[PDB]
């Protein structure tokens, strides 16, 4: 016990142990299997960070307060560290002979415990290649025997796949499942933890500041269990608060503060709002109204999605907006998406859903399962999604992808969760799902027969629920229809391409002017409400680009200047200069 | 009684060192009873105490408050889960079944296929039961498992193969909750092939990964939801009387899952629509939800009884359920209180009031 | 990078499991910013608390050296822990942190880099920075979730647009002493603007550096008679379009006559159908004078008409006159729903996975190329 255990009681009267609060059921059943004839091993067992090692301590720590029954007192713990035994046995029979040194100190001291923390450790010392006499084998006979008494802790995974593989040594150990605490629980752990860390960071925590923390903790960061995540959060904002009397903003630890913390950690935006983002929302619509014309209640839902989503009072456990864009070709499905993510300068995560055409490609959504080939590659989507916790999520043609793969979407839009075959949860809290598709417009491009034309207007909606499963589009935020684009639209998109021309035209050192007659002519040209805005583009391009590039590669506008576009009025044709 | 219950309890050791152990734990715990000096004999209630306190399962607890959280356990759920009282009956019922030792010898708690129409409190009543009994939630999306090779996720890769040192989901998540409420939310999406490993689960209660380890479901309550023949129920039949399609969609339930399935499923409980009053009763505690939100931020809200009435009559929708409701308190109130909010009169302080006009049906609004 | 390192001195000065843990993209800097943080230190420019404390760089091959007769490892991980404990202000740097999750004899993996630092880094008495890629992160790292929670993650995102010109002016004086040549500002915007647009399998903070290098190596090999030059937009330009494939500004050279006589040329091959040689060479000369689609291919082409007038000929000889490699792509091959398969590869955990797609690897393989696909009704 000189150089390879550590003497817990003599580390717990010099203050170096935490407190144990609650845990009196647990501490209770390690106590009674201390006190067993033979076997008498317990075996903490739990989740990473629900306080194994804390109790293992707080015993020791509570046998020198006295707080313990009449038969565990004088008992001195003693915790072994695996490095330091293995250290210096470099020779055969050295290590067995220092392990057996120790094990006959404690069978003679009739009243230690040890304590083997990460007991999982020990089913392997030898060297011979094979099933040698190591500590797992050194230590057999003598659990069974009850002459020495030995805790344990080992995560559930690790117990399950490695220490209870070797059934002679885990029948000798008495399982003790750790739970994670409850809110009201965790909040009582870091009352009485708060003097530790108030003394470490000198502040102070206020009880709204603790309760909103283990809150905040227990919703957003969800990949840890609760009394180890909750002081995290509180370590976090104390260590945060201590760096600022250097700058003289020194005070105690408020709410605001632990939800800054809280929203640096979930990677997550919670209260920037009172900062220069509440006009980024305010302008939002009328940002995206000029680079995306007609189509206004789309703009609306999706900044008011936005708006409820970073007021607060959004969806609990709900993406901020799952919304379906139905319409004809080339009305601005994509490209109001890809403005709004440019908008918020949020990660834009895309997915052609036409690559998804059959039932077996889920397996790149959320990857393939254990024993196959990708099994160490994970999904695509739910891996983009736990990288960019805080995107846009755009499915592109979803109407394309087989008719199965919607219901992976059905709990990512019910619940905000999708677990890839790694058993890791992809949070959806904070992502603007979009799915864009023209699925109900061939029903509407209809000739009616009769001498009485009728009204196809609910064919797109009929279509639509035809396609989509009714639990489906139950759970959307809102189905917004698009409508095909008008002439005065018209206009201002030619005027938006003929803009980004100009924008390309000053990257080579050249300018150009194009007259309202001009404008008005290339829009009368090439509209056609049946294929939206694309046969725009189409049209400048064969119009201006062509003339224009032959300018631009052959002699004239080399290093060019102020390119001018006239109309006629005897033939109609364009005009152009240097 | 010691050596029957750690026969029929502890199935992960064995008989001559199981019960000897039972038998070292009660004379240990006996003799760490004298708190009072009481030290007595060792009876069967003792036992049985030290038993469940291994083998991780309900005790006999009439004598505890878990007497009245399973008494008041039905009228506590019935005010979070409005309409669909058959159900909250079934489940608490077996509950108790389970909880007074009537219960079955090698099943799972229940195993109930809830079925019914959409945007009723089908997924939702299983999530309340889990908080009120305040028991771990196991929840498996089952739409993710629609390839037949899936199964190696739910049961852990076999030896040989990449995925052996990760376990299977379903498996691990039981062992480590023994007492649970397992959730297979959208059942019917899963491939045929994976109600199989199910059928095991409901007959013998038991389930074997490929580490060999038994997953023991026997404290566990199945519920699975699906939506099998949805789009039938939502359908208008063809003649002068609208047809009841609820038994349509019970003959698509027994066209989806084989006899041998169906047959040991303790109750197949077709929900039913949401009526008007039940409707009503939604709106309100959707404005609760609301009202605790805003609390978060310091605002209060109070809405008058009458613009409540507009809200259920503009959204009620019998064939959608209750999802329409909350995209009708969103787009009524949400929206405004989001606006007045962020950048409006409702910073840092609330007090907004909500009623409606009869001539224009609309709402009122204010700090 | 002011507020990640802020955020690491912030979880540097925990009471329990200080230990940043820098997980991004590959490329981004994570080590970048350990190393930046110790330069920092040397120069003051550090909060008070961060000040006199030396930050060491382990690496897990000098220390697993030798280490046979089982208890070296131990014995020289533990004296080095040892050495650690009794600073205070020293902080430990493991550049692959993913690596240290096995040190242990194989006969029972076990104690090794791992099981020996949890009850050191969950009792705070040293201090660890870690550095891993989000693939390692989340298959390696994080499955030993005793040690992930060890660790407080911090995301290392990619600089902006502006964030990494910045950089590159701050980085400038070293490649210019070691390269001995200059560049200009304009240069050094252009060069990160291009790397965002044609540099698109590595990230930002790392390909704009890779592109200055590059031209900076090159400018050294110039000088064949000692012409020595500042690097300007033009040769930045064409260092990128080794990777791009088609520089915008050499169309100048001896190539504007290409596209100039493109038409004619190939209408002494392809006789009639003029229209459709029109169509293909203007599309061509858009595409090279910078008219071109942002996000598009060059062109998009349906040829129609009775067979064998010409359709496939004028392609071929297209891909022949530009030098361009013909992707050819017969779609009568994929008459069939499940075809597409072999177009972008089988989805993970079937046969054909570590196969890849045809279509994608050929376009990711030749950037510059034609793609043809015969008989497109047939598909
Ligand atoms: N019962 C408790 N009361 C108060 N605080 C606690 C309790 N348990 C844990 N903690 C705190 O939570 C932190 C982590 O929990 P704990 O140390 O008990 O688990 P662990 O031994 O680290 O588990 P693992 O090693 O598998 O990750 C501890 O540093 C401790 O401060
Ligand atoms: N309402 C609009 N106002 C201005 N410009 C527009 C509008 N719609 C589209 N455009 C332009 O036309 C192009 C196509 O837009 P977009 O892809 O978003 O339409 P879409 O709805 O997605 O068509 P599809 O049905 O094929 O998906 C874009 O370059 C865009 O700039
Ligand atoms: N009977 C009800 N009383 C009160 N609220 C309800 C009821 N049903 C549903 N809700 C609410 O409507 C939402 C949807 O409920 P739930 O998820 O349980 O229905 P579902 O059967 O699972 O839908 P689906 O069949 O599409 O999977 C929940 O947020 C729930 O709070
Ligand atoms: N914030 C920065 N300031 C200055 N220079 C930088 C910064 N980031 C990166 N660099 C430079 O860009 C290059 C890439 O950064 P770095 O090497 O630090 O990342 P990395 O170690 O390769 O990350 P990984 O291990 O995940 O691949 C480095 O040469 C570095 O000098
Ligand atoms: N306008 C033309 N100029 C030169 N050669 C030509 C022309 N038309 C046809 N040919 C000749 O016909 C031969 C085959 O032509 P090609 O392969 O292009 O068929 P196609 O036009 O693509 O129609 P399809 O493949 O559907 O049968 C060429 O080798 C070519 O010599």
């Amino acid at each position: 016990m000189e150089n390879f255990t550590t003497n817990l009681n003599q580390l717990a009267r010099v203050g170096g142990i935490d407190p144990l609060i609650g845990r009196e059921k647990e501490l209770e059943r390690a106590i009674q299997v201390l006190c067993r004839r033979r076997k008498n091993n317990p075996l903490l067992v739990g989740e990473s960070g629900v306080g194994k090692t804390a109790i293992a301590e707080g015993l020791a720590w509570r046998i020198v307060q006295g707080d313990v029954p009449e038969v565990m007192a004088d008992c001195t713990i003693y915790s072994l560290d695996i490095g330091s035994l293995l250290a210096g046995t470099k020779y055969r029979g050295d290590f067995e002979k220092r392990f057996k040194a120790l094990l006959k100190q404690l069978e003679q001291d009739t009243n230690s415990i040890l304590f083997i923390d990460e007991i999982h450790t020990i089913i392997g010392a030898g060297a011979a290649s094979g099933g040698q006499v190591d500590a797992a084998n050194l230590i057999k006979p003598l659990l069974s025997s009850g002459k020495i008494r030995v805790i344990g802790s080992t995560t559930y995974q690790e117990f399950s796949n490695i220490f209870e593989k070797d059934r002679a040594l885990a029948r000798r150990f008495q399982k003790i499942d750790i739970t994670e605490p409850s809110i009201e629980e965790t909040v009582q752990i870091i009352n009485g933890l708060k003097p530790k860390y108030e003394a470490h960071h000198d502040v102070r925590y206020t009880a709204k500041a603790v309760r909103a923390a283990v809150e905040l903790a227990v919703k957003y960061i969800n990949d840890r269990h609760l009394p180890d995540k909750a002081i995290d959060v509180i370590d976090e904002a104390g260590a945060r608060a201590r760096l600022m009397p250097v700058s003289k903003r020194k005070k105690t630890v408020n709410v605001a503060d632990i939800e800054s913390v809280v929203a640096r950690i979930a990677r997550i935006p919670e209260k920037s709002v009172s900062q220069s983002d509440r006009d980024t929302l305010k302008n939002l619509g009328d940002r995206l109204k000029m680079l995306v014309f007609g189509q206004d209640k789309a703009i609306e839902a999706l900044t008011e999605a936005i708006k409820m989503a970073r007021a607060g009072l959004g969806h609990e456990h709900k993406p901020v907006g799952s919304f379906l864009f139905a319409g004809p070709t080339g009305v601005g499905k994509t490209e109001v998406t890809v403005q709004l993510s440019k908008a918020l300068g949020i990660e834009l995560l895309r997915f052609d859903m036409s690559e998804y055409m059959e039932r077996h490609t889920v397996s790149r959504l959320i990857g393939a399962p254990p024993g196959y080939v990708g099994f160490d590659q994970g999904g695509l989507l739910t891996d983009a999604v736990i990288k960019h916790p805080h995107a846009v999520l755009l499915l592109d043609e979803i109407e394309k992808a087989h008719p199965d793969v919607f219901n992976i979407l059905l709990q990512v839009m019910d619940n905000g969760t999708l677990t890839d075959n790694n058993g890791r949860k992809a949070d959806f809290r904070n992502v603007v799902l979009v799915m864009t598709t023209n699925a109900g417009v061939r029903e509407t491009e209809r000739k009616s027969i009769g001498l009485i034309h009728q009204d196809n207007s609910t064919d797109a909606m009929e279509e639509i629920k035809k396609i989509f499963t009714p639990e489906f589009r139950n759970r959307l935020d809102n189905i917004i229809w698009f409508d095909h684009l008008s002439t005065d639209v018209i206009h201002q998109v030619v005027d938006k391409f003929i803009v980004e021309l100009q924008v390309q035209l000053d990257q080579k050192g050249v300018s150009l002017e194009v007259s309202q007659e001009a404008r008005n002519w290339l829009a009368e040209k090439g509209y056609d409400r049946a294929m939206g805005a694309r046969p725009m583009a189409r049209v400048i391009q064969d119009n201006l680009k062509k003339p224009l590039a032959n300018e631009l590669l052959f002699g004239s506008l080399v290093d060019g200047g102020q390119v001018t576009v006239a109309l006629d009025k005897e033939k109609n044709e364009l005009t152009y200069g240097f």
